[PDB]
């Protein structure tokens, strides 16, 4: 009936849950692998979404190891440890002061089971891959949002497997509103949708309104608002303390370069990036912070003022670092 020392270590790192630079990869090692299921399992105790949505314990479970056995362990940044993170980095996001009692619980839930499904089989390479190599994946989503289409198709499936219902309990109407909601923040995690996506959100910062938090009238409104919520979490590596951002680094360039290779050897032209030949890791790195994570990250601020500025600042301080880095 006693906890085993591994155990209670895990249980201490994960009282950091609520905190942004939580030791995301040591949760790794210590939970034996299953980072996305313990802090899964954590914050559905912490919110208690068990309760409200009347999930069994055991089916929570049962789904999410699962759900983090389809997240492919060869895969050096998508992967369990990403998913996990994500799901952890969106759950501070909504405890913002500026977002206090604004969602309900299902909006709550759609957001949280959308990070952690947002990347599962995962195959380590991009769209545009899949789409070159006419992949069976590219044929049967006719070569839109590939990726991101094959992550919800299988995030659903799997409910479907043995004891993995974890929306048994709801009503069809919650069902309904938790799959639509699930589907439009998932799909809206392409990067190719990323300029609509913040300008959107500059134009719900130009038009805010607070009563002391913020007020979002119509679906569209909030939805809006839970897309970019999960695109700045896909997005946040470059807002945790270094120490984490640059192993997260270390893991796309990896991945980027293992799909470099496999480009090379079939002749084919070599992604943006993926070239372990004629990179700059600092170079690109400071390029993508100025011209996608500092513009997002920033209008995100103004959205929740003042809540997200130690966010802010950390992103501009890592950019400074990798900065003085270049040759
Ligand atoms: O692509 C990203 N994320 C991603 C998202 Cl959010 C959505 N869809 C696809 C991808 Cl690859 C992504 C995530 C992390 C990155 O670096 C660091 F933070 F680890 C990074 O560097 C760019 C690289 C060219 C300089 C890129
Ligand atoms: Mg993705
Ligand atoms: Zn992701």
């Amino acid at each position: 009936g006693v906890k085993t020392e591994q155990e209670d270590v895990l249980a201490k790192e994960l009282e950091d849950v609520n905190k942004w630079g939580l030791h995301v990869f040591r949760i790794a090692e210590l939970s034996g692998n299953r980072p996305l299921t313990v802090i899964m399992h954590t914050i559905f105790q912490e919110r208690d979404l068990l309760k409200t949505f009347k999930i069994p314990v055991d089916t929570l479970i049962t789904y999410l190891m699962t759900l983090e056995d389809h997240y492919h362990a060869d895969v050096a940044y998508h992967n369990n440890i990403h998913a996990a993170d994500v799901v952890q980095s969106t759950h501070v996001l909504l405890s913002t002061p500026a977002l206090e009692a604004v969602f309900t619980d299902l909006e709550i839930l759609a957001a949280i089971f959308a990070s952690a499904i947002h990347d599962v089989d995962h195959p380590g390479v991009s769209n545009q891959f899949l789409i070159n190599t006419n992949s069976e994946l590219a044929l049967m989503y006719n070569d839109s949002s590939v990726l991101e289409n094959h992550h919800l198709a299988v995030g659903f499936k799997l409910l479907q497997e043995e004891n993995c219902d974890i929306f048994q309990n709801l009503t069809k109407k919650q069902r309904q509103s938790l799959r639509k909601m699930v589907i439009d923040i998932v799909l809206a995690t392409d990067m190719s949708k990323h300029m609509n996506l913040l300008a959107d959100l500059k134009t719900m910062v130009e038009t805010k309104k607070v009563t002391g938090v913020l007020l979002l009238d119509n679906y569209s409104d909030r939805i809006q608002v839970l897309q970019n919520m999960v695109h700045c979490a896909d997005l946040s590596n470059p807002t945790k303390p270094l120490q984490l951002y640059r192993q997260w680094t270390d893991r796309i360039m990896e991945e980027f370069f293992r799909q470099g290779d496999r480009e090379r050897e079939r002749g084919m032209e070599i992604s943006p990036m993926c070239d372990k030949h004629n990179a700059s890791v600092e170079k690109s790195q400071v390029g993508f912070i100025d011209y996608i994570v500092h513009p997002l990250w920033e209008t995100w601020a103004d959205l929740v003022h003042p809540d997200a500025q130690d966010i802010l600042d950390t992103l501009e301080d890592n950019r400074e670092w990798y900065q003085s880095t270049i040759p």
